[PDB]
Formats: structure tokens, C-alpha cells, sequence
């Protein structure tokens, strides 16, 4: 008798993008705007963060997921609602009418 037979694969798996993350986070005074952003403010992964008290929006340039980054901004007190995990630019060439 003989026999011969196996099953192995390769490890490999590269997973690292850094994209930009909007959450809409409630604030009410200048705290909750220091707070927000020392969350994230300089922190491992983070890249960088941007803070509109106007809109009452967060923006946050990180490599992890929204998932990820949510609970790091839920952590603060506050709510984070994602409204929007992605970005794009459509420009347009030609003359305009004026």
C-alpha cells in the first residue's frame, strides 16, 4: 500500500488603509470639544482629527473602523453616530457658461 496527501496554505494577510471616519457627537460647551478631541487627540492609530462645533460633527483620520473608533468616542460620554465612513471627489474639466 502507499499513500500521500497534505493541506496547508500560505499566511499571509495584509490589512492597514488610513480613511477618514464623520461622526456626528453632540457637544455643548468648549469641554466636550477638548474632551472629543483628546479621545483622539494624538493617539496610536490616529492620524488626525477634526472637530466642527457648528455642525456639531467629528471627523477622525484613523487606519481602524468606524466600529473601532466609535466606541473609542462613545468612551468620552457623549453619543457618536457615524454619518459617513468613506470619502470621494468627482472633479469636472470644460468651460463654463457664464
Amino acid at each position: 500500500g502507499s499513500s500521500g496527501s497534505s493541506g496547508m496554505a500560505s499566511d499571509s494577510g495584509n490589512q492597514g488603509t488610513l480613511c477618514t471616519l464623520e461622526f456626528a457627537v453632540q457637544m455643548t460647551c468648549q469641554s466636550c470639544v477638548d474632551a472629543v478631541r483628546k479621545s483622539l487627540q494624538g493617539v496610536a492609530g490616529v492620524q488626525d482629527v477634526e472637530v466642527h462645533l457648528e455642525d456639531q460633527m467629528v471627523l477622525v483620520h484613523t487606519t481602524l473602523p468606524s466600529q473601532e473608533v466609535q466606541a473609542l468616542l462613545e468612551g468620552t460620554g457623549r453619543q457618536a453616530v457615524l454619518k459617513g465612513m468613506g470619502s470621494g471627489q468627482l472633479q469636472n474639466s470644460g468651460p463654463s457658461s457664464g
